[PDB]
C-alpha cells in the first residue's frame, strides 16, 4: 500500500524540476495515462506546487496536518467527487453510474500515501502525495 505507492511518487520526485519559483514536471513519453493514482506536490509549507489532475473536490479532502510527515492515510470524499477522478475511465463510469443510482451521496474513501522529500542541492523540501484513485468501496 505505502510501500507500493512509494514508487509512483519517487518517479515524480525524480521527474520534477524545481525553476523560478514554480515546480515543472515533464512527463515520460508514451507513460501510462491510465494508472490508477494521481500525485501532488506540496512545498513544506503545505502550498500546492503542482498536481497531476485539477480536481478541487480531492484536492480540499487533502488534509494539511497529514503533509507534514510521511503516512498512509484515507480520504473521505462522495462518488460525485470519484466519478470525476475516475472520468475516462470506461468502465468504473459503468460502475459509478450504478452506486449513483442506488444512493447519490455514497461514501467513497481513496488510500493515500504520504511522502517527505528533504531539500537538496539540487530541490527544495518537498511532500508528495498519491492518491489511489480506486477507492476502497469499488476494489472488490
Amino acid at each position: 500500500t505505502f510501500r507500493l505507492l512509494r514508487g509512483e511518487s519517487n518517479l515524480f520526485y525524480t521527474l520534477a524540476k524545481w525553476e523560478n519559483n514554480k515546480i515543472s514536471v515533464e512527463l515520460p513519453e508514451n507513460l501510462d495515462m491510465q494508472s490508477p493514482t494521481m500525485t501532488l506536490i506540496y512545498d513544506e509549507t503545505g502550498k500546492l506546487l503542482w498536481t497531476q489532475r485539477n480536481i478541487p473536490c480531492l484536492i480540499k479532502s487533502i488534509q494539511p496536518e497529514w503533509l507534514k510527515t510521511n503516512g498512509f492515510h484515507e480520504i473521505e470524499t462522495n462518488v460525485d467527487c470519484t466519478s470525476t477522478l475516475l472520468s475516462e475511465d470506461h468502465s468504473a463510469q459503468e460502475k459509478l453510474k450504478e452506486v449513483r443510482e442506488d444512493d447519490d451521496d455514497a461514501e467513497m474513501t481513496h488510500s493515500v500515501a504520504v511522502n517527505i522529500y528533504p531539500a537538496t542541492a539540487r530541490m527544495p523540501q518537498l511532500t508528495i502525495v498519491v492518491v489511489d484513485t480506486i477507492p476502497i468501496e469499488l476494489k472488490r
